[PDB]
RNA sequence: GCGUGAGCCCGGGUCGAACGGCCUCUAGUGCAGAUCUUGGUGGUAGUAGCAAAUACUUCAAUGAGAACUUGAAGGACCGAAG
């Protein structure tokens, strides 16, 4: 079970794609900034889009975890995870993608062994 | 799944030989436009159309397949500045 904390608020979750990026293909839907001199969406027009901002900033106390409440640390190896054996309610080991299926049962009993969470064990 | 965001990480599939994180160094380093360059591909669309030079027909052979191959017969044209 991970540490205490206040509960996890995104003010969104909704992705801020891109102006025309559903219109276009060329476009892939990744934000760009309208920087036209007409746009709609860059004047904040109602009705539009919504442009990225600051104020969309998760709570300090709870940017980069997880819903669990653990944030994600990637592993490619034993000696990698043994890095959180004093962070098991606070961290949680990711296994590298490009990891060995025999590493990852290797990785994935010695973090059983320190009690740290893995979030894409099961294969 | 994470990040306000550019992006980052993971699961599954395909695949077959290299690759990545961190700190510095470096640059031919980030594309929707430029009637941009090269290449590829659409709707239009089975659409416009394939209509000058009089014209083809019967039987048989060949052949998987015959109006535009051939034989015979008929009907025609060029009509000696052909
Ligand atoms: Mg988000
Ligand atoms: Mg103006
Ligand atoms: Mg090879
Ligand atoms: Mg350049
Ligand atoms: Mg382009
Ligand atoms: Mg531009
Ligand atoms: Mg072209
Ligand atoms: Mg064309
Ligand atoms: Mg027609
Ligand atoms: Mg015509
Ligand atoms: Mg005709
Ligand atoms: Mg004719
Ligand atoms: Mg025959
Ligand atoms: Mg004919
Ligand atoms: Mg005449
Ligand atoms: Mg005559
Ligand atoms: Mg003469």
């Amino acid at each position: 079970a991970a540490k205490k904390h206040v509960p996890i608020v995104k003010k969104r979750t909704k992705r801020f794609m891109r102006h025309q990026s559903d219109r276009f293909k060329c476009l892939d839907s990744a934000w760009r900034k309208p920087k036209g001199i007409d746009n709609r969406v860059r004047r904040r027009f109602k009705g539009n889009l919504a442009m990225p901002s600051i104020g969309y900033g998760s709570n300090k106390k709870t940017k980069h975890m997880m819903p669990s409440g653990h944030k994600a640390f990637l592993v490619h190896n034993v000696k990698d995870v043994e890095l959180l054996l004093m962070h098991n309610r606070t961290y949680a080991a990711e296994i590298a993608h490009n990891v060995s299926s025999r590493k990852r049962i290797d990785i994935i009993t010695r973090a059983k062994q320190l009690g740290v969470k893995v979030t894409n064990a099961k294969a």
